[PDB]
């Protein structure tokens, strides 16, 4: 099986706008979470091929990444926060759903999904 193509991270139909919270969620969230020790699996689409996964994509069907988000954040994809915070939440969903509990790749999602959590509680102040 090949891969898919990533998800889209630059659509010129979809308007854009720079908000303070789209701009906080790609300079303190993507940031804070990239960083990680722990981040590197999830900073790119899951390659099915070069990792030998070949029903990765066979169950999962609405795939996420941090490379994705951090693009379509540049790109302004987004035009609200919470499509971004669902990209996020999707990436940790799909870790769960493919892998089992335990797993050395879920124990790195769960820290990540903690440093998450901890940051969308801080969002700057909507216009
Ligand atoms: C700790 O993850 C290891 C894993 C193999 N792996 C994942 C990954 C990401 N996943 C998400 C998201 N949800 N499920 C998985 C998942 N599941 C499997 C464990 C069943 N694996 N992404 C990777 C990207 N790069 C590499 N490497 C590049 C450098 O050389 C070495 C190696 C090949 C390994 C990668």
């Amino acid at each position: 099986s090949m891969n898919p193509p990533p998800p889209e991270t630059s659509n010129p139909n979809k308007p854009k706008r720079q908000t303070n919270q789209l701009q906080y969620l790609l300079r303190v969230v993507l940031k804070t979470l990239w960083k990680h020790q722990f981040a590197w699996p999830f900073q790119q689409p899951v390659d099915a091929v070069k990792l030998n996964l070949p029903d990765y994509y066979k169950i999962i069907k609405t795939p996420m990444d941090m490379g994705t988000i951090k693009k379509r954040l540049e790109n302004n994809y987004y035009w609200n926060a919470q499509e971004c915070i669902q990209d996020f939440n999707t990436m940790f969903t799909n870790c769960y759903i493919y892998n089992k509990p335990g797993d050395d790749i879920v124990l790195m999602a769960e820290a990540l999904e903690k440093l998450f959590l901890q940051k969308i509680n801080e969002l700057p102040t909507e216009e």
